[PDB]
RNA sequence: AAUUUCUACUAAGUGUAGAUGGGGU
């Protein structure tokens, strides 16, 4: 078995969360001794103390830099963009810059206690000394011994600034994007001195700190000399950003001065942009990061009401793009446009089709470099190398009088028009006394209003983002860039406010906020060492079927160890974990004495509880529940062991029993699964909505660690390759999405014969023998019908995403069993390549999550029902996958998950192999005549009313991919022309096309007459009917059941493949539908790969490209069948 | 419409079928 090999490979750890319920008098005892209000108090002061800690971190940035500020290595970064050195703009920049990130590191790094500021010591001594306010000092010392709480904050705020740039460091907005706004400062002032006079420059030169007596380092050109990270970033922005004197004197910086020339006398006045500084407080992450949003009226939206910054800059960007026309006179080339995902949309918006830009550039590439297979990839990579497409360069890839610039201007202006349209519909929410009616999460009208405006602005942001380029260019129009970039900086503010309100409304009715329970002990539950039972003061107890958590406290931290054996009692077995957090002994302790302690105030026993610990629990337990019981089982011999550090938190009541939705006792309870025969239930009791969140839970997040001692450690990919070579029959699960099925699975064997083809739209949940199915596809449809109304409210999309994530969890199970029963490599798609968009099913994001959860599941692949110690069982999960690295590491193979490009796997005939490799779109009469002419022989075969189109695929364009190169295209059978559909019979329509135009089809080879036709519209319909002939997947938009494939070519037995012939059959041998074909050939593209492993050498099975190009495909697809 | 938590549920009557690494910014 191929799967069996992969066990005990790596070692992941996990955290089985659970709940604990205060058994005995624990709750009252905790309350008597106020054992948890200090944990609560600290957790309400976390933020407060974080701010104080950050003040010391900001003084570190200040003082250290203030003194050590000479830009060490590169003089004062004088050679920054001076004259090109060895290698133009290559080493010239790169090296100078990287010595730059160390110029800053050295300053900090080894100072007066880097580790005295970034470890426990700060809040204990250094921070109290830094402060002086009694309240603040006491707050900081109340958060002492308790720095194991600020650990994450420490690391974040320390490792973000080192000898690197980018990321979120000082160098970034310290030497990288800081010097872009700097640089023109201490040399050839020149251009910027248009004004800069006695009433201007001299006035401000006396106002600023007289260390910089004159302006010197302020405007000019070439190199710079001041600020760095800290000297007062505001010092540079005193004239560059403007610093109005408190007295009243209007000091207008130095750039805030140009505006008297930059815009008043009109120009671009050499940039001079406001210096960037440390993100948020100290180089954090987002500068707009804020909290709040806890109540329905917590802030009436910072957007025009409580966020006027945003509203201001939509107008600013709008004016800047309305100045695009005079920026043509300035520097149209200077404005760039990032090549990427936006470039296709840009093409459509400006020119008309999504591929104008691409193809125009590809044509120019052909002029200078030449299509074939490898030439496609040459063009591809080189287009990916381009990162900006100047505006005038895009005008060259134009059409006619189409002005790329002006078309962009118009489209992007109408984008803000959309914003303002919804700003007029949100006036109610923006009015001072907004009458809040039914909450906010229940006020779907308000949700919609919010969403609409928030997303209108968000869309403009993403559209105008591109008008940036790659930043690192040359002739950047400085009348555009600079002014535009300032406004855009703010229009990035919306992102946060959108997220805030979205996440408020999409919020659950309850809350899962917890506070770490230290119980007056910073070292609480941090281990399970037998020898140290009084250090962390915690042990897992066991009352036979129940599981507990004993936690002794301060003045009685060793009580249990004295009074153990209760002999003839129930004995809450103390854990005798003699191994390190498998020696899972369980010392039978006390019962009467354990409970005695709980009632007194000594112990604080809690109960570990999952729904599968009830006596009323009827069926299969959860996997985590299983793992938990298995930690303390005899079977676990070192698989799932303890990791140490149970984080007991405390989730309070977010809801109250009285305001929950009840299903009164003895009243028939309607069942909501359409496929439930036993509709209605009538329960003897009541059932409330979310009763666990209406009470107080004590979340015990027990860390556990799977396979910490791996025996069979090997590289997974190479071992998969070896296994997929020595096998006689490599089955491939083959998973494609699809429109009719959500995740159609076509298991295909080692010869390409369909073994199974079932849509996983229905999950047949098997409980007590009875298999009640759930049409997740129909559920999706009903959820999408809810989405249809109220403009896809935020919650409806969340519900779809969550149902799709719960579906994903369900397909993960099914695929796991499919893989297990067939020993089959999945054949998922490399999602970093091309794009399936037709699928009205699992999307890219959800399939990426699917394959992440397949490689997270495939790390410890476990089916619940299987016996724990058998393969596939709880402690023998298959490690057939890798370990999720990134979403871009999902590109080749991650074990039993070959990511194959999904190119032409669905629109290919599964019987012959024919792929339409020919563009059959009527361009001009001549194009189709050459098309018609390149056919070997077009005859009407009246025998079987057909129109044979013998063709040479070696005599065509972009067709090097093919293999047979000689196909006869008989117009036969029925096509569904989706224009919204018509079922056009091919032969009949062609007979009638030829009858109408006078083309006597009854003339043997009539190709000459077809090319003879002088009517333009003849070929139009001719080429469109030819397109239909070649179209294989044919399905009526909507009606599920007409999913058929139809070949224009006959096979070796003369039959034209029909999917509808096979859809009637249960054991079909060829795809029974369109999406089945897809999964069939995705399991066949992986099949080319498997053949490649038996065609490549064993020791060489590692670099065998599994990347199947379309030329080794369309060969095999046209030759094995 | 019950849940360690999530999704679908009622699924044989206080539950069921799957999945579930979480902890700090």
């Amino acid at each position: 078995s191929k799967l069996e090999k992969f066990t005990n490979c790596y070692s992941l750890s996990k955290t089985l969360r659970f709940k604990a319920i205060p058994v005995g008098k624990t709750q009252e005892n905790i309350d008597n001794k106020r054992l948890l209000v200090e944990d609560e108090k600290r957790a309400e002061d976390y933020k407060g103390v974080k701010k104080l800690l950050d003040r010391y971190y900001l003084s570190f940035i200040n003082d250290v830099l203030h003194s050590i500020k000479l830009k060490n290595l590169n003089n004062y970064i004088s050679l920054f963009r001076k004259k090109t050195r060895t290698e133009k703009e290559n080493k010239e920049l790169e090296n100078l810059e990287i010595n730059l990130r160390k110029e800053i590191a050295k300053a900090f790094k080894g100072n007066e206690g880097y580790k005295s500021l970034f470890k426990k010591d700060i809040i204990e001594t250094i921070l109290p000394e830094f402060l002086d306010d009694k309240d603040e000092i006491a707050l900081v010392n109340s958060f002492n011994g308790f720095t194991t709480a600020f650990t994450g904050f420490f690391d974040n705020r320390e490792n973000m600034f080192s000898e690197e740039a980018k990321s979120t460091s000082i160098a970034f907005r310290c030497i990288n994007e800081n010097l872009t706004r700097y640089i023109s400062n201490m040399d050839i002032f020149e251009k910027v001195d248009a004004i800069f006079d006695k009433h201007e420059v001299q006035e401000i030169k006396e106002k600023i700190l007289n260390s910089d007596y004159d302006v010197e380092d302020f405007f000019e050109g070439e190199f710079f000399n001041f600020v760095l990270t800290q000297e007062g970033i505001d010092v540079y922005n005193a004239i560059i950003g403007g610093f109005v004197t408190e007295s009243g004197e209007k000091i207008k910086g130095l750039n805030e001065y140009i505006n008297l020339y930059n815009q008043k006398t009109k120009q671009k006045l050499p940039k001079f942009k406001p210096l960037y500084k440390q993100v948020l407080s100290d180089r954090e992450s987002l500068s707009f990061y804020g909290e709040g949003y806890t109540s329905d009226e917590e802030v009436l939206e910072v957007f025009r009401n409580t966020l006027n910054k945003n509203s201001e800059i939509f107008s600013s960007i709008k004016k800047l793009e309305k100045l695009f026309k005079n920026f043509d006179e300035y520097s149209s080339a200077g404005i760039f446009v990032k090549n990427g995902p936006a470039i296709s949309t840009i093409s459509k918006d400006i020119f008309g089709e999504w591929n104008v830009i691409r193809d125009k550039w590809n044509a120019e590439y052909d002029d200078i470099h030449l299509v074939t297979e490898k030439y496609e990839d040459d063009r591809r990579k080189s287009f990916k190398k381009i990162g900006s497409f100047s505006l005038e360069q895009l005008q060259e890839y134009a059409d006619a009088d189409l002005s790329v610039v002006e078309k962009l201007k118009e489209i992007i202006i109408q984008k803000v028009d959309e914003i303002y349209k919804v700003y007029g519909s949100s006036e109610k929410l923006f009015d001072a006394d907004f009458v809040l009616e039914k909450s906010l999460k229940k006020n779907d009208a308000v949700v919609a209003i919010m969403k609409d405006l928030l997303d209108s602005v968000k869309s403009f942001e993403n559209y105008i983002k591109a008008f940036f380029g790659e930043g690192k260019e040359t002739n950047r129009d400085e009348s555009f860039y600079g002014d535009f970039v300032l406004a855009y900086d703010i229009l990035l503010k919306v992102d946060h406010i959108y997220d805030a309100i979205r996440n408020y409304v999409t919020q659950k009715p309850y809350s899962k906020d917890k506070f770490k329970l230290y119980f007056q002990n910073p070292q609480f539950m941090g281990g399970w060492d037998k020898d140290k039972e009084t250090d962390y003061r915690a042990t897992i107890l066991r009352y036979g079927s129940k599981y507990y958590l004993a936690i002794m406290d301060k003045k009685y931290a060793k009580c249990l160890q004295k009074i153990d054996k209760d002999d003839v009692n129930g004995n809450y077995e103390k854990i005798n974990y003699k191994l390190l957090p498998y020696k899972v002994s369980f010392e039978s302790a006390s019962k009467k004495e354990v409970d005695k302690l709980v009632e007194e105030g000594k112990l604080y026993m809690f109960q570990i509880y999952n729904k599968d610990f009830s006596d009323k629990s009827h069926g299969t337990p959860n996997l985590h529940t299983m793992y938990f019981k298995l930690l303390f089982d005899e079977n676990n011999h070192g698989q799932i062991r303890l990791s140490g550090g149970a984080e007991l938190f405390m989730r309070r009541a977010s809801l109250k029993k009285e305001e929950l939705v009840v299903h009164p006792a003895n009243s028939p309870i309607a069942n909501k699964n359409p496929d439930n025969p036993k509709k209605t239930t009538t329960l003897s009791y009541d059932v409330y909505k979310d009763k666990r969140f209406s009470e107080d839970q004590y979340e015990l997040h027990i860390p556990i660690a799977i396979n910490k001692c791996p025996k069979n450690i090997f590289k997974i990919n190479t071992e998969v390759r070896v296994l997929l070579k020595h096998d006689d029959n490599p089955y491939v699960i083959g998973i494609d999405r699809g429109e009719r099925n959500l995740l159609y699975i076509v298991v295909v064997d080692g010869k390409g014969n369909i073994v199974e083809q079932y849509s996983l739209n229905e999950i047949i949940n098997n409980f007590n023998g009875i298999r009640i199915k759930t049409d997740y596809h129909s559920l999706l449809d009903k959820k999408e019908k809810e989405r249809f109304e109220a403009r896809q409210n935020w919650t409806s999309i969340e519900n779809i995403k969550e149902l799709k994530a719960g579906y994903i969890s369900q397909v993960v199970h099914k695929i796991c069993e499919l893989v297990e029963k067939y020993d089959a490599v999945i054949a998922l798609e490399d999602l970093n390549s091309g794009f399936k968009n037709s699928r009205v099913k699992v999307e890219k994001q959800v399939y990426q999550k699917f394959e992440k959860m397949l490689i997270d599941k495939l790390n410890y692949m476990v089916d619940k029902k299987s016996n724990p110690c058998a393969t596939g069982g709880a402690l023998k999960g298959y490690q057939i996958t890798n370990k999720f690295e990134s979403f871009k590491s999902m590109s080749t193979q991650n074990g039993f998950i070959f990511y194959i490009p999904a190119w032409l796997t669905s629109k290919i005939d599964p019987s012959t192999g024919f792929v339409n490799l020919l563009k059959t779109k009527y361009t001009s009469i001549a194009d189709s005549k050459k098309f018609i002419s390149s056919f070997d022989r077009i005859m009407y075969v009246p025998e079987e009313d057909l129109f044979e189109f013998a063709l040479d695929y070696k005599n065509f364009s972009r067709t090097d991919a093919d293999y047979i190169k000689k196909w006869k295209l008989y117009s036969y059978g029925n096509r569904i022309r989706i224009f919204d559909w018509e079922e056009v019979c091919l032969t009949s329509a062609y007979k009638e096309l030829f009858n109408k135009y006078g083309i006597n089809y009854q003339q043997g080879d009539i190709r000459a007459l077809l090319c003879e036709q002088s009517d333009k519209a003849f070929y139009s319909s001719f080429m469109a009917l030819m397109s239909l002939m070649l179209q294989m997947r044919n399905s009526i938009t909507g009606r599920t059941d007409v999913d058929f494939l139809i070949s224009p070519v006959k096979n070796s037995d003369g039959i034209f493949y029909d999917s509808r012939n096979y859809e009637a059959q249960e054991n079909a041998i060829l795809p029974k539908n369109a999406d089945a074909n897809g999964a069939y050939n995705i399991a066949r593209k992986v099949l080319w790969a498997i053949g490649q492993f038996k065609k490549a050498e064993d020791e060489k099975l590692d670099k065998v490209k599994i990347a199947i190009s379309n030329k080794e495909w369309l060969e095999y697809a046209q030759t094995s069948v």
